[PDB]
């Protein structure tokens, strides 16, 4: 298996929740056999490949994380070679690598607000309510082939501090009305 590899950032940059491509397909196959990355870097908020998936990895007081099921045991590309994975546990579908060179970290959220909101990999910025521990109740159903490809995502609060990593969807006959997450305690609790 390769590294895997940033192809681009969801941006909140200024206003605006963009999504931007800054690697092809092409340079994604050298880069995750080399794991040597030279490309440059910005933003909490990572769009990461591997050969066959696409999902979200975010940053967090200096630390990268991602889920398993997308990123497995794999090491991440760096412009000083491959990064071994810091945290790992198959249990919580949870992976940590260092932080990136080029990146922002987020904030842990200590405000308690159940204001939550999701950001997805087509740079849509969802209303979510906590609903629990490790969930949360959409406002607005929506089909779960929009959400796919977010998992590793934020969870965000009003004041833009990371509540949290989009896990799962919960899904009736294929329509998600809320979701699964990794709370940033439980990050914590992982360190
Ligand atoms: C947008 C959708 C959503 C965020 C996404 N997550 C998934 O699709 C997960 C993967 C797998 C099934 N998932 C689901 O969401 C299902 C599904 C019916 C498919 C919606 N929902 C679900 O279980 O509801 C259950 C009540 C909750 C409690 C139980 C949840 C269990 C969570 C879980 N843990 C592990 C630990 C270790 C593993 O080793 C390989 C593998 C795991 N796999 C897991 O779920 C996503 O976008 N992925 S992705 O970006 O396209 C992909 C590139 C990475
Ligand atoms: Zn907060």
């Amino acid at each position: 298996k390769g590294s895997v590899v940033i192809v681009g950032r969801i941006n909140l940059s200024g206003d605006t929740a963009y999504a931007q491509q800054t690697r092809g397909e092409e340079g994604c196959q050298e880069t995750s056999q080399t794991g040597r990355d030279k490309n440059q870097v910005e933003g909490e908020v990572q769009i990461v490949s591997t050969a066959t998936q696409t999902f979200l990895a975010t940053s967090i007081n200096g630390v990268l994380w991602t889920v398993h099921h997308g990123a497995g045991t794999r090491t991440i590309a760096s412009p000083k070679g491959p990064v071994t994975q810091m945290y790992t546990n198959v249990d919580k579908d949870l992976v940590g690598w260092q932080a990136p060179q080029g990146s922002r970290s987020l904030t842990p959220c200590t405000c308690g607000s159940s204001d939550l909101y999701l950001v997805t990999r087509h740079a849509d910025v969802i209303p979510v309510r906590r609903r629990g521990d490790s969930r949360g109740s959409l406002l607005s159903p929506r089909p779960i082939s929009y959400l796919k490809g977010s998992s590793g995502g934020p969870l965000l609060c009003p004041a833009g501090h990371a509540v949290g990593i989009f896990r799962a969807a919960v899904s009736t006959r294929g329509v998600a009305k809320a979701v699964d997450f990794i709370p940033v305690e439980s990050l914590e609790t992982t360190m």
